[PDB]
Parts: structure tokens; sequence; C-alpha cells
């Protein structure tokens, strides 16, 4: 399956991730997955859409929130090819979060993430829709 | 990166159990990724080593401990390529599990994780040992 291992590498790059990361690292980052006219959509109902120059600062903005490490988890995703991109629909999809040392705690956002890929040798997002149902924050035994 | 193509899979299939699985599955589970002479050691000092004939129990044993999903993240790791195999070595690697309804609580036990795959078509494990430091159980805030 051609498009969940991109989700894969985009998890895989996130990891590279030092507090020390420049804002030219988020550039490099969000051009390595995101083509330069992507729009990135989250549904809570009220519905927020940004353009591709607020990507790099919505994948910051999550970090310089507390969290230390950021991985999407997609459970049974439906791909199918069309003659301009590639659709990846995912009902139950996670994005996880684990936050900073005092805190020491973990944020599972669950929720429906559709995406559009460039049909081409890139496979480059077009398209991120990230449906948000349930938030639920866990905290250690200790 | 071959190698962590493989776990990336092998958490796939993981997510296609259902609670109504029969001990069937599990071989075929195994099968696919683990050699017919394949061991796998867990250290926690006691070092356990099971055969290949074991598993299959071993994966079962985790759900029938009252998991419902299991996957592995792994941290920056190292692949080598030798004669005989290749190698895959993670000092940060976390074997993660989602509990039951009622509890409904998350285990996350940490430690190193080394790999020897075939190198060959099939990709298989020849050699499993995950080396525990930390265990950690969060529960909700709800």
């Amino acid at each position: 399956n051609q498009t969940d291992y991109r989700i894969f590498e985009l998890n895989k790059r996130l990891q590279n991730w030092t507090e020390e990361c420049d804002n030219l690292w988020w550039d490099a980052f969000t051009t390595e997955f995101f083509e330069d006219d992507a729009m990135l959509t989250i549904t809570f109902p009220k519905r927020y859409t940004i353009g591709r120059t607020l990507i790099p600062r919505y994948f910051r903005s999550i970090f310089e929130g507390g969290a230390t490490e950021l991985y999407y988890v997609l459970k049974h995703p439906k791909e199918a090819f069309h003659s301009n991109f590639v659709s990846l629909d995912c009902d139950q999809g996670s994005m996880v979060t684990q936050h900073g040392k005092p805190m020491f705690t973990q944020v599972c956002v669950e929720g429906r993430l559709y995406l559009e890929f460039m049909f081409d040798d890139m496979m480059r997002i077009k398209t991120w829709h990230f449906s948000i149902r349930q938030h639920r924050e866990l905290i250690p035994r200790s």
C-alpha cells in the first residue's frame, strides 16, 4: 500500500525533531510532504482551513504547545487511485503526542483523516482533512 | 529503509486482530513475519528465550492478557546488511498496547529491540531480542 507508507515516512521525519529545530527545518519538513498549493482542514462543529504558507506553523505549534513526540496511527485506511490524485480515507485515525517531563502526559485525538496525494513520483499531500470525534488525555500511574 | 518497513507491515497485520481470531490466524501471522527456526528473547535481569513453536502463543498471550491493540514504535533504528542477515538495532524501542473498555488503560514498555531478518525476498525475522528498560501504565483523565 503506497499511501500509508508516506505516513510511516512522515512519522519518521517527526522523530528527528529536537527543541533546537529552526523554522527553516519545518519549511524543509513541509516541502518534503506537502504540495506548494496544499490545504489543511481541522474539523471539531467549528471547521478551520489553512493554506500552504501556515502548514509549517501548524506542526510547529503542536511542539511549542509542549509536545516532544507526534505520530499518526491509521487503522484500516482505504486507498483509491483517481486521474488527478490518490485518496487515503481512514475513519479510525489517531493523532498521538507525548508531552513535557514534568506533566509526562500523552494526548490521543481520535477522528476521520482524509488525504489526497499527488499521483506522481514525490507523492506529496494535496489535501489534509482531519474530522476530530473524541479527545483523550492519558496520565501515568506514577 | 527496508527493515523498519517490515515492522510497519507487522503493526498493520496486528490491526486485523478481532476477539474472534483463531489459533490458525496466529500461525498465519507468525509464518508471514518469522523464519521456521526463529528465536524470540525478552530481557527484564531475568532472560527468557522461546523457539519458533511458541512465538504464536507469545503474541496471542498479550491480547488474552486483555490488550485490544499492539504496535511497536522504533525511534532511530540502525540498519546494517551482513552476509547471512540484515540487522535492526533500536535503543529507543516502544511496545505499546491498548487494554479493555472497563479499565481503558494503555501500557508502554520501553527498551532496546534487536532484530536479525533473512537477507532474501520474504525478509522474515530470524532473531527477536527485546531488552526492557522501563514499564509505563497510562490511565485516562476520565
